């Protein structure tokens, strides 16, 4: 779903610090850049934040209640509480008093991953975003959260296209992403997410992988041509894995396969990813 902060890093809080607050009429908003059932969020530029900056910042629509502008609070409060890192859309800001509620966060120019890899790209661009992608994971694990939604339209590319991922459920087109099985990512789930419902950073190093076979076959929708169905379950369930991508080197289809062992104990951490891939 959206990201969550689970217990044990240790955890002593779960988490609004009003240093955050900033004045709405310097913002002027520009071009819609995606929405979800109840967000949108939109490219702006700010005046006078922290500097004149093109930002995101992230609203309800008018189809939610108070139950979803509580879901957006509730997300502004575990951005408030992470902390910075560069490999995360960084929250800037946010506008809670005078109007609707208004989160403001770092705008990433050349938009997303999967269709930066679908439109030359080298052998070492792929490993970076797959370096910057681990780095951001292995930043969120140790603050004991989980994402939950690792893959390639869920990565953004700032200056320097370097990679960022977010917290993008609210704003993420689930509805009219065929993606989203009747509404859940199961090409991308771990088993033990789709069998039990469970979810854990583990989990997440499973959707990574995923994530990886994604950027080293520049695009492909996983699992090609196969349907979702009960022949899909059966084959991830008894350890089917998707062939080694035309442009994966052999080392990084081994991270992928070490991605995709069926005991959730038996995958890397990301730090060991992120560890083998500095190699
Ligand atoms: C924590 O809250 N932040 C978010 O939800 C953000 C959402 N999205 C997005 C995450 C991906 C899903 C949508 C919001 C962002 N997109 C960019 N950059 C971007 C630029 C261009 C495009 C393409 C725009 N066009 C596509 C067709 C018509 C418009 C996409 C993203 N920069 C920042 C964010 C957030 O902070």
């Amino acid at each position: 779903v959206r990201w969550k902060i689970i217990e044990s890093s240790y955890t002593f809080i779960d988490p609004y610090n009003e240093k955050w607050e900033f004045p709405r009429n310097n913002l002027q908003f520009g071009k819609t850049l995606g929405a979800g059932a109840f967000g949108k969020v939109v490219e702006a530029t700010a005046f006078g934040l922290g500097a004149v900056l093109k930002v995101a910042v992230k609203m309800l629509k008018s189809t939610a209640h108070a139950d979803e502008k509580e879901a957006l609070m509730s997300e502004l409060k575990i951005m408030s509480h992470l902390g910075q890192h560069e490999n995360i859309v960084n929250l800037l800001g946010a506008c809670t008093h005078g109007g609707p509620v208004l989160v403001i966060t770092e705008y990433c120019c050349y938009g997303d991953l999967l269709n930066f890899l679908r439109r030359q790209l080298s052998s070492r661009d792929l490993l970076h975003f797959s370096s910057q992608v681990a780095q951001g994971m292995a930043f969120l694990a140790s603050k004991n959260c989980i994402h939950r939604d690792v893959a390639a339209r869920n990565v953004l590319l700032t200056n320097g296209h370097v990679a960022k991922i977010g917290d993008f459920g609210l704003a993420r087109d689930i509805m009219n992403d065929s993606n989203y099985i009747v509404r859940l990512p199961v090409k991308w789930m771990a088993p033990e997410s789709i069998f039990d419902c469970v979810y854990t950073v583990q989990s997440d190093v499973w959707s990574y992988g995923i994530l990886l076979w994604e950027i080293f076959s520049l695009g492909l929708n996983p699992y090609p041509g196969i349907l979702v169905n009960s022949k899909f379950y059966k084959l991830v369930k008894d350890g089917y894995q998707m062939a080694q991508p035309a442009f994966a080197p052999k080392n990084i289809y081994s991270i992928m396969q070490a991605c995709w062992a069926l005991e959730p104990t038996h995958r890397p951490t990301f730090q060991q990813i992120c560890s083998f891939l500095q190699e």
